[PDB]
């Protein structure tokens, strides 16, 4: 089946769950790839928050704010899978897999666009849910 | 409360089933928005099969292949909205009712990223379905 938008995200979720410290080589360079094209479908200006969750939720301390914000706008602004595959190549299995286990964690709660788009009329498109 | 990405994939199944023709401007004007922002969650590489999609589900011929392609490519490159108010001052209310229902009707089912990414293991991650 094609791998929609609504794909993506079961995908992101299930993979969210799982511990994923031994997992074989050819599923962790996958998954960098889904964390690749995952940071995409965020808008440029949500980059900064996605850094900022991404620290707090791992105890990193504000020394940690330049590489990891670094690695998500070079993932954003990726073009033939450069940075991708050098990140592969250069960093070792545990930061991987522990940035991976982060950014898929965090990356379905928070808003994928900023504000100009959201605050002039967006909301008013969103539909009832559970509960609401 | 976020937008997240699953909210707005829910949005567009919700609008997607939608007759929008009477829709207050508010709110027309916001489906031109949210058209936009999914458009730019495709990967530049499928805005040819968006393009050709949204023409066979129309009954549009090669004719209009240039200009539904050209809008596409312009919401996907736009920044700061300028393509995007450009469209809602220079469309007539029909055209952009029927351009975005079919937008719409389209987005969700076809695939959102090229071949490059789908082939080489990513299919590998996608979990069971029902």
């Amino acid at each position: 089946g094609a791998i929609t938008l609504l794909t993506l995200i079961k995908t992101a979720e299930h993979w969210a769950r799982q511990d994923i410290r031994t997992i074989e080589d050819s599923k962790l360079r996958a998954l960098l790839t889904l964390c690749a094209v995952m940071t995409r479908k965020f808008s440029k200006s949500q980059l900064s928050l996605l850094c900022e969750t991404h620290l707090r939720r791992e105890g990193l301390g504000q020394d940690q704010a330049e590489p990891v914000l670094e690695v998500y706008q070079r993932l954003h602004s990726d073009k033939g899978g450069s940075f991708e595959a050098a990140l592969w190549q250069q960093w070792d299995r545990q930061s991987l897999i522990m940035f991976i286990t982060a950014f898929l964690n965090i990356a379905l709660q928070l808003p994928c666009e900023s504000s100009a788009v959201v605050v002039s009329g967006l909301r008013t498109l969103v539909p009832q849910s559970d509960n609401e």
